DNA sequence: ACAGGATCCTGT
DNA sequence: ACAGGATCCTGT
């Protein structure tokens, strides 16, 4: 259902399907996080992960923020549809200060409310031309009245203990298609992880796995050919085991 | 909302606005109804006015007329995006032999669908390297869907029978605005106009009126003046008595 | 400056 | 999750 935040890729649609495909699990853990469509929407206990240590810092300080702590700072900024300079300032400050909930209050401006932190720390996106609708207000209360059965970090995928018992699912990013991390991946980290994976199935530690075999002319070869060996739905397949 | 043609000084945007200063009526009298974004959209019985003949006649052939009705004439002429030639002789022979219908396949391909109909009866918008989209079948079945209600007429506002009990909705051409008709409008017709409606006033009658009263440095003075003996609305003002 | 498409947004 | 109305965008 609803997710945390706008985010590129979310599974806000898909988890319904996904949801009819898993099983049980002393603990859900979500290894690519990013928005929390996912997180924030499954029985718990939940380890809410992503490597980009910003955005869960910023779900870290959520947890204990109201939405008049934001407003605050939408008053504070002098924020709006066409406040560009402020946007700017709220966006100097974030990246000198690097406050999560400044951030928080930041991408609700950013172009398309996307949060873009390049490999110094700063927010580089462009002010969006607006500001919180009304997809702010609900995406944030369910944050709130659903946050607490999640543990975040800040891991990357590799060094993340998985505790038997525990769902993983794995919506990592799409090796054939364009989105802002995928900057972070590489052909390298695709084995990685695929054998990573192998390897909970050799323990009866069960996983999900959603991504695109073929999109735009190309397709996932070596993946396309790995999926093979487990099942794999049709909705973007999502291969578990 | 949605009018029959794409029309220079529409009213698809402001009409509900409009709608919030309107009074009952047993007819409403649109003077000027052009495209009839207007007409086609309000409470009747409607009288849509307009003092081109060859538009209003387009108005009164549309009536019995099917969507195939037009694509069959496309199809006829070969007409397309770049179809030059055709438009030419489409445009050629509305000229000569001055079938509405063709009239009226005939704007979809002008520059801006546009239609300008000089002095001799003559359409001369030039090709507009387009044809027809999707707000042309939605517009053309908005009119069929709605044209019922309304009668015709191709008179000039001088001469139009306003029965009593009726509301006057006048959009004439904006004197200090340029746009095809304003071929059509003189300093004195303003006058006219004007006296014309303290006249309706005089007898109960209540309008409504659409102008601006300062556009680009100019300014309607003899109107700005006028229209304090009654109601204005900003929103490009609507003088209502 | 406008159309008309694209997408956004909101309530439901 | 949608409808479709209200806005954003962009080729003329
Ligand atoms: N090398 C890496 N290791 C771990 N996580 C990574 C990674 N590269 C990217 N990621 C994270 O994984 C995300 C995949 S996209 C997020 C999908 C999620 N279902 C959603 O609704 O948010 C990336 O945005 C990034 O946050
Ligand atoms: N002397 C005159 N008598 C009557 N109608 C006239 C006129 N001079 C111009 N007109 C008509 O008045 C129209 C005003 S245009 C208004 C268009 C209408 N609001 C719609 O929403 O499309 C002109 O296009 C022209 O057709």
């Amino acid at each position: 259902m609803l997710g945390a935040i706008a985010y590129t890729g979310n599974k806000q649609s898909l988890l319904p399907e996904l949801k009819s495909h898993f099983p049980k699990y002393n603990r859900f853990v979500d290894l690519f996080c990013g928005g929390l469509s996912v997180s924030l929407n499954v029985n718990g206990p939940v380890l809410a992960n992503d490597i980009q240590e910003p955005i869960i810092e910023m779900y870290k300080r959520l947890i204990n923020v109201s939405w008049d702590d934001v407003l605050k700072v939408i008053k504070q900024y002098k924020l709006s549809k066409t406040s560009k300079e402020e946007f700017l300032k709220l966006r100097e400050d974030y990246n000198k200060t690097r406050d999560p909930l400044l951030l928080y209050v930041l991408h609700f401006h950013g172009f398309s409310n996307m949060i873009r932190i390049n490999d110094k720390g700063n927010f580089t996106t462009p002010f969006g031309k607006r500001t919180i609708n009304k997809n702010s207000e609900k995406q944030y209360n369910h944050f709130k009245q659903n946050c607490d059965k999640i543990i975040f970090s800040s891991l990357h995928f590799k060094d993340v203990k998985i505790l038997d018992g525990d769902f993983v699912y794995v919506d990592p990013p799409y090796l054939i298609t364009v989105a802002d991390y995928n900057k972070f991946w590489s052909e390298d980290e695709e084995k990685d992880l695929l054998n990573l994976l192998d390897s909970l199935n050799d323990r009866g530690i069960k996983f999900g796995q959603s991504n695109v075999l073929e999109h735009h002319g190309k397709e996932n070869t070596l993946l396309k050919e790995w999926s093979k060996k487990y099942n794999v739905k049709h909705l973007e397949v999502y291969i578990f085991n």
